[PDB]
């Protein structure tokens, strides 16, 4: 009869991974063992580990059906047309290219794009510049409200249409060789991106002649925002929102390690034959995923865990610098006020929260961040009560928490090296 902050998982557990708990003696005597640094760990010894979101997260049945009928042929392979078959669908383009990484994708189209406009309309390299809501140089146009975390607005990764046009104008359009839209954008924890803006942007496209690609690893999440604010789309599905979307870029270049629900994969795909790496059982799954990470009630699901760990952290006093939908940046100075800067608050937080819950975290963020991110359908509400809980015990004993001189951080080689 009641609402649901955390809303229940719209799917059965089947598969799981065991874990196991460890005494507090054992995970202090691991973190010391690795130097203060948490990177360093076994994922044995981590309870929870919110490093990062990007393939570690959960699979379908379909999905994992997906790897068991392969088609290795080196050409004209089924299970490449059933990739390409998926992105046509669903996207709308019909020339699809595989990679292993959605880095992958970017070592190509930059490349690419940058020659052709060199070629056709004379682009200088020296003065060159690319566009995007957020990200050679590459500038970033966004809305003032992206920042701004004191209010809450419907799509706060929109581009700035007056500050793309203008800086179009200063930079001229032989030197644009294209614009990169990030859905949702990577702003702010990350944030979604209206159809409006989206459309506004490729008419302005069009008018200089700039090719736009679509850079979207959470394309089904921005879907999910379109659906739920945006109001003229209000009564459409997540298939037709994204089919819409794509219109309005020329191409797409993605990880598939996020919203496309896989471990290891990447795409870049086209709607013309103009500007011109899987294994079958791989891309087999990945037609498979692209679906999957569509159903609207694990789009739901998926953004509300989301929101339930941010609305938590908050009630509890702990506060964020920026919490998208994404990520959450946890400020570690105001968490640890009485550690000077000297002494790397958001390293000394990182292994307190390790000592206490088990919990992995990293340091990449002046200010002094920890970054929380959730693999998408791994962990349960209870685990973030107890990610709160944490906090809540932290924020308490802080006083008693102490900074970090020494921050291990050995050579990338070792950092690999085989176990003795």
């Amino acid at each position: 009869m009641e609402n649901f902050k955390h809303l229940p998982e719209p799917f059965r557990i089947r598969v799981i991974e065991p874990v196991k708990r460890t005494t507090r003696a054992y995970r202090e005597e691991a973190i010391i063992k690795s130097g203060m640094n948490p990177f360093l760990l076994d994922s044995e010894d981590v309870f929870i580990d919110l490093l990062t979101d990007s393939g570690t997260g959960a699979v379908t049945q379909s999905m994992q059906a997906a790897m068991m009928r392969g088609d290795e042929a080196y050409s004209g392979s089924r299970s490449y047309y059933a990739l390409a078959e998926s992105v046509k669908n669903i996207f709308g383009y019909q020339y699809t290219i595989p990679t292993h990484q959605g880095r992958g994708a970017e070592q190509i189209y930059i490349p690419v794009l940058i020659k052709k406009r060199e070629q056709e309309k004379g682009l200088d390299r020296s003065k060159m510049v690319a566009f995007s809501n957020y990200f050679c140089t590459v500038r970033n146009v966004y809305i003032k409200e992206a920042f701004d975390t004191g209010v809450r607005y419907d799509f706060k990764g929109n581009f700035d249409l007056e500050g793309l046009e203008r800086g179009i104008e200063e930079v001229g359009p032989n030197n644009v060789p294209y614009i990169v839209a990030t859905i949702t954008s990577n702003s702010a924890g990350g944030q979604p991106v209206s159809l409006a803006n989206l459309k506004a942007m490729y008419s302005i496209a069009k008018k200089y002649d700039i090719p736009v690609v679509m850079d979207s690893a959470r394309f089904a999440e921005n879907a999910y925002f379109i659906k739920q604010r945006e109001a003229e789309y209000k009564d459409w599905t997540i298939e037709q929102i994204t089919r819409e979307t794509y219109k309005y870029a020329d191409m797409l270049a993605m990880s598939a390690k996020k919203d496309a629900m896989v471990p290891m994969g990447g795409l870049l795909c086209m709607k013309d034959d103009s500007f011109f790496g899987l294994e079958g059982g791989a891309m087999e799954r990945l037609a498979v995923g692209l679906y999957d990470g569509m159903n609207l009630d694990w789009l739901a699901y998926r953004i509300a865990q989301v929101q339930y760990l941010v609305d938590g952290l908050e009630e509890i006093g702990v506060v964020c610098q920026q919490a998208g939908g994404h990520a959450a940046f946890v400020d570690a100075g105001k968490l640890l006020p009485h550690i000077p800067a000297d002494q790397f608050p958001a390293q000394a937080l990182a292994c307190e929260l390790y000592k206490v819950a088990g919990i992995r975290a990293v340091e990449i963020g002046p200010a002094e961040l920890l970054r929380l991110t959730i693999p998408r359908a791994t962990y349960t509400q209870t685990h973030m009560d107890f990610i709160i809980e944490a906090f809540k015990h932290v924020k308490e004993n802080a006083s008693n928490i102490k900074g970090l001189t020494f921050t291990y951080e050995p050579k990338v080689l070792r950092h690999f090296t085989a176990k003795l």
